[PDB]
DNA sequence: GCCGTAGGGCCCTACGGCT
DNA sequence: GCCGTAGGGCCCTACGGC
């Protein structure tokens, strides 16, 4: 793995760590190899920090940087034995070379504090706008960040051991509460170096990162930006319900050059969870082929499946392209991209969330869409709804797995707070087998249970002896049969006590513990239903009232072009003798406008008309056109006078989509 | 890996054989439990037949299938130890499916005789057109391939143990020339018997290796996997003047339009047009890390980024012209060129390598300026012999420099289609100081991994077989280029050690000339003079086309412009008659009839806007025609006659030679 | 120790002809 | 034992809560 340099004379001899070979290849193909060494490493390196010293010493980057090293570590770490005077630190210019970065910093800190006091350690700065550095040429590399006479190495400053332990403390140490705290107080939601502003700035950038850009869904659309970028990604190329299916592989590629900055299999998994409908309780996309089972099976490679939308997820990209919402710069400006989906349903909720970030994580289950509907429309008559009045209409989450869950106290003080702790429970009966026995059957498990692991870890506690009363275990699932898992159990036992200790003891009894957190404004918040309920109400007003004051200002564009379109089928052969008298396109609209008087676009709309636009029914389908738009017109004058006719189409249209897609609840809440 | 049944009574168990977890997946979905256990396995399975009987017992495919089966092998083997009364065989609906198919039989047949015999070798029939089984829902792959009251398996059926014997060697035995001289024999352009399957299985593999793989074709130089790459860049408009577009998205493009293969397969063929140590006229301009001499990968095609070369558009020239024919791609939903333009002779320039089935190909590269010079030479003479050529190609050209050793091989090489060339780096003595030398290496020879070359060379010295050398350094620089440093111990002839480094080590290596290409879809042996008669022949065909092609076109605009020509002179008719119509149809019969216009002079003037009336507007429409009718005249010139024609070949021959024409890198020394 | 978006990469097979 | 298209798949790491 180390290519190292030919000089054995450490002074005048440097290393680069870079994140792995794609930019090794780069870095060794531009280096000048008398003086400079190259070390690969593998992405993200362990927080030592965190991990205790047998997981340090046996991981595969540490050991050969400290072998490149020559210096030994902790106390039998020595200056003299140093194979490199400069060890340069060369990470992706991306956050998430940001944060290996500082993950080498914690490392070098921790172990090689002495090097970083001889001013050994630096920091290279290679040009922003590329995905790693094996995206670089290798002159270019080597010129703007390798040659010694152009390049600007920042050299690493220890200032104070106190304000660095500390530092490093809470950034990397195991505490997420002190880590979470350095956030909320310094984010903004919108050449020498000290060590502490590196290892702060550094982080930060990549917390704020993976906060507001990755890990944790927005409010409005319940959607995290690879979801958003994929399904962004179908509509464009319209590869819709009534469309054939679409090659896997081509769709993630259009993703992650146009959206997507990020390696395929981020892409492509997000696609299949998705697709899975033991994983979405309202799928987004629809699957074609292997795309994974409850048994923690991944989908085939991406060259053998296919996709496309869901027709529920047409209700998110309804009404996009009417300026619903706004658009911005993808993340090379060769490209533009939505801020967020319409959304014509609370998505958020109705699928729910889970993810991991930092300084926090977010874990928001699925619910059932007839019922957050009815909830969206009780609120929409009454901004002060209760919390109490809201689960009338909507019982509690809704699992695509169904299954039981134990009680109204979590569901409520999860409602209330964002936070609290259900107990989820399979679906198991105790039936006969002939023989005077009996056996067990569940045939639904709890949402997110690997069923496979949940059967090993049954077996398991039969194998060793933990449990009395089994007799055989079989998983007798199929597609016909449908989740069916059998447990015989020995004669004459009680299977009830059985069962129940299946449940205090394996995965057959699961606890789902929320925690609502989502992105309000850009800055992630805990909230509790009725925020929930009330943010996306919030932003269907918006979307409807944009699109009425976007099909006004259509239907007035076009009303101006029939006004001018009347005047040229009123006028037709003293136009004709305009424009044949005149002998440029700007002269001839210089006349029109000011002869009959036109606006620029008026003589431009009659300039480029179609002679079959003379037919003489032609006339009379514009007249046609022109009153129904006068009308249609009027119309969206109305629905952005009264406040109450806006919320009350938001409610009409929300109606429609509950009576179009709107199902049984699955998951049975028994209380007791 | 293997997914087991519940039951333990072989009578009602069966276990069926898939290529990997893409498969295996929609089978676990699709199975009955009970009765049908599932081994994936990982893709091509070892080959015993030429494998020695130590390696197969060790490798880990072999030894789940022996545990599954649980029977033992060859003497120690068990028909009453057998754990299901049925293996099948269900492998993708691909070449590669079938292939694997022939290899697992191989394995069964040669170690688990008694499993065929006792009629427990199945094979089963998922349908066609999918990659893998992966790509099929589970529902849809139950009701086709593994429900007992739909499936139609084939029982494997061994009727003479002796034919079967000569039929195994021949196919999988490590002797080529009979299996060659089978495909040869049989190559055209239920119950089952095991040896008929065999054949059948293994032709339709070696086949598609044959001409849909492995081997370029004569007029454009290409594997299927590089055109299709090409045009993929085509079809995107990824060309140089347009920025680098991503890795990804050709690879992603090319896969599900074109190529129904591995993602690996392209990216890595891609990369190999970008490196200029590989490809005498790099087809594709890469941005990134695309490799090294020192065997080095390019980086992951999510970094790298990638267009044509100047030199590309030249393959790809008036490939729209009807120049060549398209045809169906694989799932029938898009049309792939059968083939490129070439405009200059790639097959040659470039050359080629590729291991095909009963045969392999190796070509190499040669350089523009005399490869052209040569096609001149044939058009003004059909009868130039193979030697007359050579006074304008010399012999080959490699894109690493180096020296060729003689020109006897070469010679050889064009009159057959075979011979040996002696490849030397170049290399120099000269003082380093203190009386003491060096040696310096400066080009390599074609396909030699610099660093593995090193190495070699410091095992030498280490265990002692080379003497006198003092260091071994690799000096390579961007700035100074390559450059190799061997430190002779003073005193010591540095020429002795020299010519004891091309005894021993990659520093001269031999180029095995082969060249085998399809020539009409079928694979040849074919020597330099019909490499360049094949060319030219695809030369005359494609400007004859396009030439063609651009007349058809120019009569047609012609012809409508005399429409709006009409127009423009009876225009206040025009507008009576059009504005007294109630109806476009009404419209259009009108304007025919009126004004003798055939139906498509009428739409194009229905279709007309009016901008079209103003001055220049009007002298536009009249400067179009007039120039399009002198074109045509020119169209029409170069078709009257198969010498003016000829002549346009080498007018645009002489001007690609002329613009891309480049110096010599290989020396031949005498 | 696993839920799910992120960074990062390696190894078995077939096939032919040269060494 | 390498060359070059093909079949096929696996492991490490961060991050937070339970
Ligand atoms: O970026 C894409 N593909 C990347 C190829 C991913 N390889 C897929 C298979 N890989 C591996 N699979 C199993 C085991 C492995 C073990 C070591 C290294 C790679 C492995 C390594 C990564 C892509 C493909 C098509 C369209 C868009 C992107
Ligand atoms: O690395 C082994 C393979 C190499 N080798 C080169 N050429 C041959 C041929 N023709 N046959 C066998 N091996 C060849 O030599 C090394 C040792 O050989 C084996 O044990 O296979
Ligand atoms: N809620 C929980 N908290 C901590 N460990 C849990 C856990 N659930 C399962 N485990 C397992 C994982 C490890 O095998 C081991 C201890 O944790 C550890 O050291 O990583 O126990
Ligand atoms: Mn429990």
């Amino acid at each position: 793995k180390l290519a190292d340099c030919s000089s054995k004379s450490p002074e005048e001899c440097e290393i680069f760590l870079v994140e792995g070979d794609s930019a090794g290849g780069s870095t060794k193909s531009g280096r000048d190899s008398r003086t400079q060494a190259i070390l690969p490493l593998r992405g993200k390196i362990l927080n030592v920090e965190k991990a205790r010293l047998d997981r340090i010493l046996n991981n595969n980057e540490i050991r050969q940087m400290i072998t490149a090293f020559g210096t030994g570590i902790g106390g039998d770490f020595d200056l003299a034995k140093a194979r490199y005077h400069k060890i340069v630190i060369m990470t992706d210019a991306d956050v998430d070379g940001a944060h290996i970065r500082t993950l080498l910093l914690t490392f070098f800190y921790r172990f090689m504090r002495p090097l970083i006091e001889a001013g050994y350690v630096y920091i290279a700065q290679p040009p922003t706008g590329y995905k790693g550095l094996g995206e670089m040429n290798a002159d270019q590399l080597w010129e703007t960040t390798m040659n010694p006479e152009h390049r600007a190495l920042l050299q690493v400053k220890l200032e104070d051991a106190i304000e660095a332990d500390q530092t490093f403390e809470m950034l990397m140490g195991d505490v997420v509460e002190n880590r979470r705290q350095f956030i909320e107080d310094n984010a903004v939601y919108a050449n020498e170096r000290n060590i502490t502003s590196e290892m702060r700035e550094s982080f930060l950038d990549y917390a704020m990162s993976v906060i507001v850009a990755r890990a944790l869904p927005d409010v409005r659309d319940g959607l995290k930006p690879v979801h958003r970028r994929i399904l962004y990604g179908l509509n464009e190329q319209g590869m819709t319900p009534d469309k054939s299916y679409k090659k896997s592989a081509r769709i993630v590629g259009d993703v992650m050059g146009k959206y997507h900055p990020h390696g395929d299999s981020s892409i492509y998994e997000a696609m299949v969870r998705m697709a899975q409908d033991f994983s979405y309780r309202y799928p987004l996309v629809d699957g074609q082929g292997n795309f994974g089972s409850m048994d923690g099976d991944g989908a085939a490679a991406m060259r053998f499946t296919e996709a496309r939308m869901t027709k529920i997820t047409l209700e998110l990209l309804r009404d996009i392209n009417k300026d619903t919402i706004d658009f911005i710069d993808n993340y090379d400006g060769n490209e533009r991209e939505p801020s967020v989906l319409p959304a014509r349903f609370p998505n958020l909720l109705a699928n729910g969330a889970s993810g991991i970030a930092v300084g926090m994580a977010t874990n928001i289950p699925p619910h059932n869409l007839t019922e957050l509907i009815n909830g969206v429309l009780s609120l929409s008559k009454n901004p002060d709804i209760s919390i109490a009045e809201l689960m009338e209409d909507i019982e509690g989450p809704d699992f695509p797995t169904a299954g039981l869950i134990l009680g109204k106290s979590g569901i409520r003080r999860a409602y209330e707070t964002g936070r609290g702790s259900i107990q989820m429970r399979s679906r198991a009966v105790i039936e006969e087998r002939g023989g005077g026995r009996q056996r067990i059957v569940v045939t639904e498990i709890p949402f997110q249970v690997n069923k496979a692991r949940m059967i090993e870890k049954i077996a398991e506690l039969v194998r060793d002896k933990k449990i009395d009363g089994i007799t055989d275990l079989r998983d007798e699932t199929s597609l016909r049969t449908g989740v069916r898992v059998v447990i015989d159990v020995r004669k004459d036992a009680n299977a009830s006590v059985i069962l129940n200790n299946l449940y205090k003891q394996t995965p057959l009894q699961t606890s789902f513990g929320v925690n609502m957190i989502a992105l309000v404004n850009g800055r992630p918040k805990l909230i509790n239903l009725k925020e929930a309920l009330v943010h996306y109400l919030e932003h269907q007003k918006t979307v409807v009232r944009r699109r009425t004051q976007y099909n006004l200002r259509k239907a007035k564009d076009r009303a101006h072009i029939l006004e001018g379109l009347r005047i040229a089928l009123d006028h037709i052969d003293e136009i004709i003798s305009t424009i044949r008298e005149s002998d440029t396109d700007k002269v001839a609209m210089e006349s029109l406008q000011q002869r009959f008087k036109l606006s620029e676009k008026q003589a431009q709309a009659i300039l480029d008309m179609r002679l079959r636009r003379l037919t003489g029914l032609e006339r009379d389908k514009i007249e046609a056109e022109y009153n129904e738009l006068l009308n249609y017109i009027s119309e969206l004058e109305t629905i952005l006078a009264d406040e109450e006719v806006l919320l009350q189409l938001v409610r009409d249209e929300l109606t429609e989509i509950r009576d179009r897609f709107g199902d049984d609840r699955r998951t049975e809440i028994q209380l007791g």
